[PDB]
């Protein structure tokens, strides 16, 4: 069917028709809804060669339907040219311009994804020639400062030699190229990011010797053609850091905090044409909640909350005295003016939620729709008075598309 | 399958089997996942005579099967004397028992109620015999009156009769028993509850005499046996309402808000064994965010972020200095403070939320699952540092159950 959707805060409908283009499976059945499951299997991603040709197909075909010559010489030539190389080798090599289409595509496909407004303007690095995991360190370092861009953030991905058999893979360990550390201590309580505990003493076990304290960036660790990982660290330089201040409470300061400018994922899986590029490391810019309520109020990371409010002078004793969500709106204020007054490009969620909304009226206008899925989109604060909260989506999954995989370490075969 | 979910705060896994029971249709599909579609033409609800005895046989199973004689000579001899009556009347009659127990459970099994721990404690008020929109009226004043109970406020439902040809049908044409009015201006803004100003205005048609002001109670608009709707006034002494203040900002009074104790839904259909109960209000507390996030600040209800912000001294000049956040959160203290001062029950999304969970454990211990609407049941501010926004779950459609149904003023044949 060609389905409606409908905003509730202005009663606004938009009719979808580009899920008919849809190709993949959602988890979901006629007599269950799994859109609340983080991780189900079929947003995770080893593939032979009968399948590949009509994958390869079906994307030439939107490539060349989209620089305005479907199905001409052009694309016949390339369609016959990639047969016959998949013929020769069982796989193929993208051209640069279906490499650049193909990264743009996956961001404008990524369901849970509020920033994608921007997703046209993205800068493809191509690290196909890359062989060893010192280039991987090279490559992933001017990623780092070309995407920094001295705070005037500028979004990003490097791609790395798509793989061929499995076992020899091109892997950025770290799920994100720059994270603080996590150690437990004697006792039993957490220093810096328990998130990342595991993956910290991983680099501890290869070889890291760590400042065990909080905000430490951790190395990275590169495997580079299954090989295994190696540790490398970031020049300092290149790792730019915001310190958390309020523009009120001057205690704020006293708090000690801070985060680094750099959202930028490291561990997911790009799909072009049915070619898997295992390595993509990709960046943009921050939406203040990622830090200031996820970052910094999850129970299992961070979580100040309980600081915060002291300083605050808050009446704790009781659940309904809302102190949680007091000092939460405080934190945020603070991770949103720290940011703007240190010039690193940063966005509120408001000014997100209501891009996406923009966004998402383009896309159903030029496109026939807008793959959406409601619970990722939705911040984590003040959901409703954003106009998301009000925004019925549907979700469905289109190649290309970016894809989660396996952590390295429980698939590799070390020694 | 026999499905796990997982909550991500604290990595407790639960194994749902309870939705292999599940029957109705979800609007998902494998290719596109509706779970943030509000009003899916699944959750809506003419049946024939062939349809009703493998819909009263499931349900009378599950009753015989709870009171524990499953298969035994009570439960064959109802299974064939409820055969006979549907033989002879094409319809048929729950016993009062049968009729507590699926209400019941039709309350256990609303995915989108994050109150459900209160589900077997509801008190069921059979107005089966009730034949005239008077005696409508005083069924539903007693019912006001108990659930209300001097501010301790206890959940009830009151039956009328059951749908039988489908033009002869009881219906509560107010959406809540208890609503303010909503009234356009001579310019174009809005007095009261935007919210309800084409209901206010039937009312008016029908022969309100109105108030025009806020705070308005509307009239029941009760429909009996297909007759045409009349009007009642509910006794001012029967409408419970707490002033809303707050427990610092003095100019919080001078805002001049309040609001009903009672929220009572009186818009929806009940199913029970194939039955179609079209007028069954049912009643129980506020969570606070019902009324501070979403009555108080939607953009299309009563939107008094604007006055709360100004009288607060904010910056809102920008969008980033969540000013609306930080006058959101004032709000909700102010709902909760006012009704505890006031011994009218309410509870706050934090401990509701944490009673969801507990709820979810025993369901899927003592049940094998607890269908759950991940969209609807974190609440609309502050949802990350609530439990529910970190717990996946399995939405499906178990009976007896709670669907929606057309405004009688669509679908009456009128004069
Ligand atoms: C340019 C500014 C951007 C903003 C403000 C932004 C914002 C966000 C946010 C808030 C999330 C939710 C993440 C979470 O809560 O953990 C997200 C998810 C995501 N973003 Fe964007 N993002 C941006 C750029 C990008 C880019 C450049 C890419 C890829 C080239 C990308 C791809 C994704 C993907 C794939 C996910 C979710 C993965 C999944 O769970 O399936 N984003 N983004
Ligand atoms: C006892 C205290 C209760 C609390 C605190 C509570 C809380 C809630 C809340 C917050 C919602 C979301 C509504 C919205 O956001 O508009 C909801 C929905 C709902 N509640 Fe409960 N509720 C309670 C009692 C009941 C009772 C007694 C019934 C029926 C007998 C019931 C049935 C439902 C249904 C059917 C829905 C959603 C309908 C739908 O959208 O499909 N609730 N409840
Ligand atoms: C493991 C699953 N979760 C943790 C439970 C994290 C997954 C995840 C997957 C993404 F693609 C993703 F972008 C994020 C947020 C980081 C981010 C990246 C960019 C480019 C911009 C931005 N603004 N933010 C988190
Ligand atoms: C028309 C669809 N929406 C508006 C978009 C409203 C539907 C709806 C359907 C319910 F069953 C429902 F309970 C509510 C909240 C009122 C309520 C009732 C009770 C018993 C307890 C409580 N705490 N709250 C709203
Ligand atoms: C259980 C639930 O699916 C999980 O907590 C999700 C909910 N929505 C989210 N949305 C975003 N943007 N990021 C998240 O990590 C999550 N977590
Ligand atoms: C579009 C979206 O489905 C709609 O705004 C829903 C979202 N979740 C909700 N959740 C609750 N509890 N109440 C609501 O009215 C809504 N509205
Ligand atoms: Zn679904």
């Amino acid at each position: 069917r060609f389905l409606k959707v409908k905003n509730w805060e202005t009663d606004v409908v938009l009719t979808d028709t580009l899920h008919l283009k849809s190709t993949l499976e959602t988890g979901c059945t006629e007599h269950i809804c799994m859109g609340s499951i983080m991780l189900p299997s079929q947003h995770t991603r080893v593939a032979t060669k009968d399948q590949l040709f009509p994958l390869a197909k079906e994307f030439l075909d939107q490539y060349y339907s989209s620089i305005k010559r479907f199905g001409s010489k052009a694309h016949m030539d390339r369609l016959e040219e990639v047969n016959k190389e998949i013929e020769s080798t069982s796989t193929y090599q993208l051209k640069d311009t279906e490499l650049i289409y193909g990264a743009k595509h996956a961001w404008r496909n990524a369901s849970r994804c509020v920033g994608r407004i921007q997703w046209s303007k993205l800068q493809v690095f191509d690290a196909r020639d890359c062989t060893t995991a010192h280039g991987m360190f090279n490559y992933i370092c001017n990623h780092v400062k070309y995407a920094t861009n001295k705070g005037n953030l500028r979004s990003a991905i490097t791609i790395f030699p798509q793989r061929t058999d499995g076992k020899h893979d091109f892997r950025v360990w770290n799920s994100q190229l720059i994270r603080y550390a996590g150690y437990k201590q004697p006792d039993g309580s957490t220093l810096g990011d328990p998130a990342n505990v595991q993956f910290t003493e991983i680099c501890i076990q290869q070889g890291w010797k760590a400042p065990r304290g909080r905000f430490d960036v951790l190395p990275l660790l590169l495997q580079a053609n299954g090989n295994d990982p190696e540790l490398f660290q970031i020049p300092p330089e290149l790792v730019l850091e915001v310190p958390i201040r309020h523009p009120k409470f001057d205690w704020f300061k006293d708090l000690g905090l801070k985060w680094y400018g750099l959202p930028a994922v490291s561990n997911m899986l790009l799909e072009i044409g049915g070619l898997e590029f295992s390595a993509c490391p990709f960046s943009g810019w921050y939406m203040g909640t990622e830090i200031g309520v996820r970052d910094y109020c999850d129970n299992s990371r961070y979580n100040i909350l309980e600081e915060v409010a002291k300083k605050m002078d808050l009446d704790m004793r009781k659940t309904s005295s809302l102190w949680k969500d007091q000092a939460l709106v405080e934190i945020n204020i603070a991770v949103l003016y720290s940011f703007q007054s240190d010039k690193v490009t940063i966005v509120d969620h408001h000014s997100a939620t209501e891009s996406f909304i923009k966004h998402m009226e383009n896309e159903y206008r030029c496109r026939g729709g807008c793959p959406a899925d409601w619970v990722w989109i939705v911040p984590p604060m003040s959901g409703s008075i954003t106009p998301v909260f009000h925004q019925e989506m549907l979700n469905y999954r289109l190649t290309p598309s970016f894809e989660y995989q396996p952590d390295p370490w429980n698939t590799h075969v070390w020694k």
